[PDB]
């Protein structure tokens, strides 16, 4: 009379968080260049999805890379009701991508400008790599397109200083993207929603540094709903870190 265990392996708790919140979702997690999936919906790994403000993480290296701004400046609030009330100051790039503040990255953009944008992006290969012909929004609604296994090969290569951009302006970028710090670890990333898409997509991509310096980048990428709240993307992610003794 002896009853069953159900055991649960990280794998399946990972597959059940997302079914607990009735989306679908992965999580791809490349360390010491392994990369391994979990969650309840891994084609989406390889499956090219707009990569909403993830892209701020490229707009930011090209921007100054070129020397179109640099990590000082402080790009003025011109006047327009913007989406969200603590948008409405003025601030830095670093200020602006902890925020998402759009206007602030499409500013940058018109800066950079179509002809220089696409030249970049293709050097870089990111995603398709296809920006067409709306140098404000192209990271947004179209044509713009990457995998979650292309993010987390690209910010991998950010945070060990791989991308073909000079060291200097890749440490600065990711100075901008330092989320939390606590007992040794740091967690660094960027979130994205493209809710004016259907389906709409939601990101979180970045790395972990380890006490040991080891780092551990991620990318979730996952079906969004307008009744979710944002920070949806960041419970999923800490939690299957935390499952995965990542954190």
């Amino acid at each position: 009379e002896t009853p069953s265990q159900i055991v649960q392996g990280h794998n399946q708790v990972i597959h059940q968080y997302f079914d607990e919140k009735n989306t679908s979702g992965v999580l791809v997690i490349q360390t010491d260049k392994k990369i391994n999936l979990y969650g309840n919906a891994l084609s989406r790994a390889n499956t090219e999805y707009v990569p909403a403000s993830t892209f701020k993480m490229l707009n930011a290296l090209i921007g100054l890379e070129n020397q179109k701004t640099d990590i000082n400046e402080i790009f003025k609030w011109k006047g327009e009701k913007r989406s969200f009330t603590a948008w409405e100051k003025d601030m830095t790039l670093g200020e602006a991508m902890k925020l998402s503040a759009v206007p602030v990255y499409q500013e940058l953009a018109r800066r950079i400008g179509l002809d220089l944008m696409q030249k970049e992006v293709k050097r870089i290969g990111f995603g398709n790599a296809e920006i067409g012909q709306q140098v404000d929004n192209f990271w947004l609604v179209g044509p713009l397109k990457v995998t979650p296994i292309q993010e987390v090969e690209f910010v991998s290569q950010l945070a060990h200083t791989q991308l073909p951009f000079s060291e200097k302006v890749q440490a600065n970028v990711k100075n901008m993207l330092l989320l939390e710090e606590s007992n040794g670890y740091k967690i660094f990333g960027k979130t994205g929603w493209a809710m004016d898409i259907k389906p709409q997509v939601g990101w979180l991509t970045g790395w972990v540094e380890q006490p040991d310096g080891k780092i551990v980048a991620f990318a979730l990428n996952m079906e969004m709903r307008s009744e979710m709240p944002a920070s949806i993307r960041n419970e999923l992610l800490m939690k299957s870190l935390k499952q995965l003794n990542i954190i």
